[PDB]
């Protein structure tokens, strides 16, 4: 009689359950085990997983957003996995920013295994930058280059072959709960932070001089006319669609866009579109105090009430290990969490994927705080209010500061009060 | 027989029956009978404060969000940080909802969010089109909002059923709930009702910013955008005016969408032109932000309950995704649990998706032990301002004199 494992996942791929079943079929056959998968929508998964955690009833393994690992770990419900991580190559096998997501900030033991990475780089229309007299090497080297290329792109008379209309220099989604991830590399590039440690404790640094320098740099590009009004009312998926449809010279996204450029519109790609035929990518530019690439993605964790910790740890080793890492990265359009998988020919043979790997070298993530959730909700609320000012062309440095002082007061309250 | 006692307010069309249907799977899972008592809002206030003073009551009681401070300060509520952690803690709630879980500045949570009231603008897509008003522009900013109202007053459009023109905006000022209508204009202007600054709580109703927002809103009626009859009417009469084709624009909660889908015989308005030409938009950005008024109700557990562990299990069930979606449908409210909005029920209606967009700007009153006295004073003096508005008599100086007066009484109350 087959042994049993349960895994909870979020919709990471086109057929989430079927794809995950294909991924683990070799493990099932090797260990005489059936892996039962349950797919949770990203919006409900957190509450289902905290109910599972507190009730002691749920799967053996659960997917976690990297930003979730601290909160769940602090609940005391996760089995240590330093053994699994040592088996996969240890701390050297991971980008530093990925290794940071294996534990609660400052915790003694690892409680999550890196599964896949989300990271962001600039896609750009090679035809638009040429028509504008912009060298992508200079546009994506520095903030000065970045703004100077957007200026030339706003001036350009170039029209998309299919829309027969000019392109927005830059598109960025003004309407999303994931707005912080888009701001983070500007905050970081200026020497800033969203939170930082002081007086025995974590606090907001959103109102620091450097954070405010980076936020204003980024948000002010929109008030300078480089971002259309229309973008700031749109979500991440709408902005991707705008870039495929020739509306945007430049936008930030993950590696998944490359695969979409290879497949026809009917298959949910955009290979027929001008943008697919004129596609470049660049890492985020260096800011005044450094160059940072936002990283997110998902990790896997083992509940301490699992009835088969050794077999589940074999599944964590399989899913975290070289073959599964390359296959699931293909299925999801993500970057492997395991550094060694970046050397796979399926990344090295595509120059656009090679660029994502160059951008990966600058990877940076949020501190893995037990209270990150509340921090991010408060930051997102106030960032939303800053974009409103940008839409009316009313974002001053002073008005930005007043918004971030307000966010900082609420974040510091949240951090002080984080339960248990 | 395991039993729990729960006190609720009339939140749904058959309050008791609907609540019994909601908990029936909990009752069956745990062999518990949940005994529900429905109390009208005023009656509930007296009985809950008596239960708090006497140590005799139900296990669980519904509280208005704005009641949590007052009842918590009486020291009678069991902490529920554990229940809230099970439901996903601070992450699983909008920040304005999370604030209603405790007395302002308290460490420990004492109430569990049950459902959220929030306010957005409903509009006649046909009326706006006939007036040459773009709803995304009209509802982006105060400037767009006033400009759209002016065009709507000028329009020759007539409701197809009434064969008569539409009032540009309908709102009450004949209601004890007048502060909730005013709150987003106060907040949009950079104002507040009360502010903690300088080490204590104080009225900010006479702040330049609060006065700029109050006057912006109240003056729209004197400019001819709100008809005379609207100011003699309560919240339900304004709903009826909009369903009957009399109003281009009015503020309500998500229940109107449900009602637009249901025939008049089932207490909806699906047959009426307004149901067939229905749009929703968030409140507009003011000079210092965009804010959506949040209220609603929470559940609390009395610390004298003999059934605290079982009651906490019922708190987890009622606060959790399945019961959160079902009770939002029964009441026509938004779930308090942000996770529950990911239910197909919400994601699969464009009008409800717009409420969830407006939800991102959620704001609530501070969870003050003395809130009710603060709100009574604010509502008395706002009521006086609306009386002047009905007579076309409001000035910035008259408004200021009224809010100076409310602020003196509020600061005494807060001391
Ligand atoms: O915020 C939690 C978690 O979010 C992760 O991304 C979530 C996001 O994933 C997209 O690819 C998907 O299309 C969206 O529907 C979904 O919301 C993120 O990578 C993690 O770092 C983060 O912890
Ligand atoms: O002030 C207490 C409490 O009031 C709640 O509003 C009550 C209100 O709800 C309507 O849906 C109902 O039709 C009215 O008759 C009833 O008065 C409010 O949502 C809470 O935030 C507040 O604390
Ligand atoms: O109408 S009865 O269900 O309270
Ligand atoms: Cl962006
Ligand atoms: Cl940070
Ligand atoms: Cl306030």
């Amino acid at each position: 009689m087959q042994k049993t494992l349960e895994v909870w996942i979020m919709p990471n791929s086109p057929q989430p359950a079927e794809d995950f079943k294909a991924l683990v079929a070799p493990f099932e056959k090797a260990h005489g085990v059936e892996v039962k998968v349950t797919v949770l929508d990203w919006g409900v998964a957190w509450t289902k997983i905290t109910t599972a955690a507190t009730s002691g009833v749920g799967p053996d393994l659960t997917q976690l957003g990297t930003t979730w690992v601290g909160a769940i770990s602090a609940m005391g419900v996760l089995e240590p996995v330093d053994d699994v991580l040592e088996a996969l190559g240890g701390e050297k096998a991971y980008l530093p920013a990925v290794w940071r997501t294996t534990r609660l900030e400052g915790a003694r033991q690892a409680t999550a295994v890196p599964w896949f990475s989300e990271l962001r780089a600039f896609y750009y229309r090679t035809d638009a930058l040429k028509a504008a007299g912009v060298n992508p090497a200079e546009m994506f080297a520095s903030w000065q280059g970045f703004e100077a290329g957007l200026a030339r792109l706003k001036a350009s008379s170039f029209r998309d072959p299919e829309t027969k209309a000019p392109l927005a220099p830059l598109c960025t989604p003004g309407r999303t709960p994931r707005t912080l991830h888009n701001a983070a590399p500007w905050i970081w590039g200026a020497g800033g932070e969203i939170v930082r440690q002081a007086g025995g404790r974590w606090q907001s640094a959103l109102n620091s001089p450097e954070s405010l320098e980076g936020l204003y740099f980024f948000l002010s590009l929109a008030q300078k006319g480089y971002v259309p009004a229309e973008s700031l009312e749109k979500n991440t998926a709408q902005i991707e669609a705008d870039f495929q449809a020739g509306k945007c010279a430049v936008f930030a996204s993950g590696p998944w866009m490359i695969q979409r450029a290879q497949v026809p519109e009917a298959k949910g790609g955009f290979a027929e579109r001008t943008a697919a035929k004129n596609l470049g990518v660049a890492p985020y530019p260096a800011g005044p105090k450094g160059r940072y690439t936002f990283f997110g993605g998902s990790n896997l964790a083992l509940f301490n009430f699992s009835k088969n910790k050794p077999l589940a740890k074999e599944l964590l080793k399989y899913l975290g290990g070289p073959e599964a890492q390359v296959r699931y990265a293909q299925m999801t359009g993500m970057l492997p969490a395991l550094r060694s998988a970046w050397s796979d020919p399926s990344f090295q043979q595509n120059p656009l994927l090679r660029t994502f790997i160059q951008a990966a070298q600058f990877g940076r993530t949020y501190p893995s705080l037990a209270g990150w959730g509340g921090v991010e909700n408060l930051a997102v609320q106030h960032l939303g209010m800053a974009w409103d000012l940008v839409a009316q062309g009313r974002l001053t440095r002073e008005a930005l500061k007043d918004l971030m002082d307000k966010a900082s007061a609420a974040i510091n309250q949240a951090l002080r009060h984080h339960h248990h």
